[PDB]
């Protein structure tokens, strides 16, 4: 009579039973299982992240990220298992409530209504407004990490990109790699840019829309230039005064060298869709940055009047910073790290 395990060890200890299995996505396995102490079902992922630096790095800018964060339509963290000592940690476990599906799921299967769109983008929004107002981005946002209920209640959840916005450090050359998920990924980011301004975020709100409203993406590139040509596909040539904006050389000879394409308008891509939302999709796939719409500005727009309460909206108490960077230490510096903030669940 010892450890619990389904398949293989997922020891969690007197307050959680009823194990189930549910999935292995990117590293760690995930379950769900029998809070005793507030009789509710909650999700556990596994994570064993200590032999490899860049998923220790991951777990930590996360873990601090959502311990400080509070709100409806972001994930919480309610619990972390872990060994009582630093020699004996091996795993960390981290408990969250349990959602039942999430929009990637649900986007394979069911068509959505006018109603369900809006209210979709309401909470996302509502939640960004929040993550925006203590100065983070998140720079991975896709229907798989729009979590839902049986309610309809979204949560944002996956933070493990997330940085602090720093705008007089975004620029970069033509062509630079980048680690988000290639259909969500704003044009500026092969173009000039390293992720680092609220506008990206927004960009890829911009493109779960239309995803919403079609059923498929919109910009399915297969491969890092391909991305770009769907954009132009899509949107049509840059102007004159959007260029000029584009200082990087190798971008703007590159935009110049390709033939001229004009706009496909959004009602010829999305017939049956709301007027409103076809506007603000339009704000939001802006090709320019700096003419992007902005959060509040999204929210503020008719086509989320019924929900629309900016008191009932909050913004973070102060704004969010990393004390330390976090890309330039050892995997046994994250792991005491890792030790450290997980104290506070410790009996």
């Amino acid at each position: 009579a010892a450890a619990a395990g389904p398949e293989q060890v997922f020891d969690v200890g007197p307050r959680y039973t009823n194990l189930s299995y549910i999935g292995e996505g990117a590293y760690g396995m995930v379950c769900s299982a029998y809070d005793n102490l507030n009789k509710v079902r909650v999700a556990i992922k596994k994570i064993s992240p200590f032999e490899h630096q860049t998923y220790c790095q991951r777990t930590l800018r996360e873990i601090k990220i959502l311990l400080r964060f509070r709100h409806e339509n972001i994930i919480g963290i309610n619990d972390i298992i872990r060994a009582p000592t630093i020699e004996q940690m091996k795993d960390v476990y981290i408990v969250q409530d349990l959602m039942e599906t999430d929009l990637y799921k649900l986007l394979k299967t069911q068509h959505l209504s006018n109603d369900h769109i809006c209210y979709f983008l309401y909470q996302i929004l509502r939640g960004l407004k929040y993550i925006h107002s203590a100065n983070v981005l998140h720079r991975d946002l896709k229907p798989s990490n729009l979590l839902l209920n049986t309610t309809c209640d979204l949560k944002i959840c996956d933070f493990g990109l997330a940085r602090v916005a720093d705008p007089d450090h975004d620029h970069t050359g033509f062509l630079t790699e980048y680690v988000a998920t290639r259909w969500y990924r704003a044009p500026e980011i092969m173009l000039n840019s390293k992720g680092y301004t609220k506008s990206i975020d927004i960009w890829s709100v911009g493109c779960i829309l239309a995803e919403m409203l079609s059923n498929r993406p919109i910009f399915p590139g297969k491969h890092y230039l391909d991305q770009l040509n769907h954009i132009l596909g899509i949107l049509g040539s840059p102007s004159q005064e959007d260029l000029n904006c584009i200082i990087n050389l190798k971008a703007r000879n590159y935009l110049l060298s390709l033939p001229h394409k004009n706009k496909v308008p959004w009602n010829r891509l999305f017939p049956n869709a709301d007027s409103k939302a076809l506007d603000l999709l339009d704000k939001m796939l802006t090709f320019n940055p700096h003419k992007r719409i902005e959060v509040e500005q999204a929210l503020a727009h008719p086509y989320l009047e019924q929900y629309y309460d900016p008191s009932d909206e909050p913004i973070a108490e102060a704004p969010f910073k990393f004390d330390m960077e976090l890309d330039d230490l050892p995997k046994e510096k994250l792991k005491e790290l890792i030790f450290e903030e997980t104290a506070r669940f410790q009996p």
